[PDB]
């Protein structure tokens, strides 16, 4: 009875400050560090979070077989933040792009309007 | 064909975008005032909406035009402030570009709407 938000954020710092945020939103969240360790926690989310520098490369690579698997709302948040970054993750999947350094209430307001 | 409904009112601004989305196959309607909107709504696929219009600011009315159909809108403006971006969103718009923007990332936001 909660929308399941899944995070996939390997800044330890920032994935802390946000889940309490979002969970006191009332979002339940899973929080994932890895590229490795998105596929068996996608099928839970109904929004994905989701950073592409992570550990293990570069999630946008990944994203269009994540969407075979089911098709869920995905914000990409990171650093990459140049125009071809955001075309190159819009066209691989992405419903939106949310540059960092960024807004919490920027970040839940695009989470609503991806989930209404 | 895919329809796009622009709503801007920054003639030099239109004129050029409404070239590069008839060049890249969507077909075009353009709207430059609030009061020409609504008989437009119902023919778009996807709404290009600013928000600085000669007759008022959009985001009033955009609960008013998802409740006629609820189309993909992505507003296009100079508003460019974390409270204007919510508002706009939470008020009914799907995206929020900013001004001044590329037309590449563009491109790509109304892609992602329409797919």
């Amino acid at each position: 009875m909660k929308q399941t938000l899944l995070l996939v954020e390997d800044d330890k710092n920032l994935a802390d400050g946000l889940l309490v945020s979002l969970e006191q939103a009332g979002y339940e969240c899973l929080h994932v560090e890895r590229i490795a360790d998105v596929e068996p926690q996608w099928k839970k989310a109904d929004l994905v979070i989701l950073e592409r520098q992570l550990p293990d490369g570069d999630s946008v690579q990944h994203l269009p077989e994540w969407k075979k698997i089911k098709d869920v709302p995905v914000i990409l948040l990171t650093a990459l933040v140049t125009v071809k970054d955001k075309v190159a993750g819009l066209d691989s999947g992405a419903n939106d792009y949310l540059t960092k350094p960024f807004a919490e209430a920027e970040l839940f307001a695009r989470i609503r309007a991806q989930l209404r």
